RNA sequence: GGAAAUUAUAUUAAUUUCC
């Protein structure tokens, strides 16, 4: 039905639809490690303290990072079930790591898992190699993302 | 039809805007 470019388009049209971001294999992997950096030991932050703590710290690297985007990426991970949120009344709930995903191995896991499972909300059918292309930029996580699909359906 | 920023306690709701 759609080719791989369609594929790609309609998907990060599906991911930004639920205020979800990908930023690309190189930036997501920092963010996500910056994020893991933050909260592996169980501090307990607010939305707006994470976003600063990633943001500020991309910057060099990364000057497109903004508040708007690595927002979108703890949306993501929000999203999955990554965090234990405390309710603070009339507060900021404040987020913890859940400990299960307090590893980049675990937390990249249910990341990726995140997006395949948007892919299949929106109807999009694509392959572990288009999936290792689209999350990794390389052809060496096909057997990840054969494996996420499979304990997805 | 697509994209960015900005706001919020968002499994999300909106705003503004340079295609
Ligand atoms: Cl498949
Ligand atoms: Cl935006
Ligand atoms: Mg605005
Ligand atoms: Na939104
Ligand atoms: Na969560």
């Amino acid at each position: 039905h759609q080719n791989p470019q369609q594929l790609s388009s309609n998907l990060w049209a599906a991911v930004r639809a639920r205020g979800c971001q990908f930023l690309g294999p190189a930036m997501q992997e920092e963010a996500l490690k910056l994020v893991l950096l933050a909260l592996e030991d169980g501090s307990a932050l607010s939305r707006k303290v994470l976003v600063l703590f990633v943001v500020q710290r991309l910057e060099p690297r990364f000057p497109q990072a903004s508040k708007t985007s690595i927002g979108h990426v703890v949306q993501l991970l929000y999203r999955a079930s990554c965090f234990k949120v405390t309710k603070r009344d009339e507060d900021s709930s404040l987020m913890q790591l859940k400990e299960e995903f307090r590893t980049y191995e675990a937390l990249r896991r249910e990341h990726d898992s995140q997006i395949v499972q948007i892919a299949m909300e929106a109807g999009l059918r694509i392959a572990p190699d288009q999936w290792s292309s689209l999350l990794y930029g390389d052809q060496s996580h096909k057997s990840h993302m054969q494996s996420i699909i499979d304990k997805l359906q």
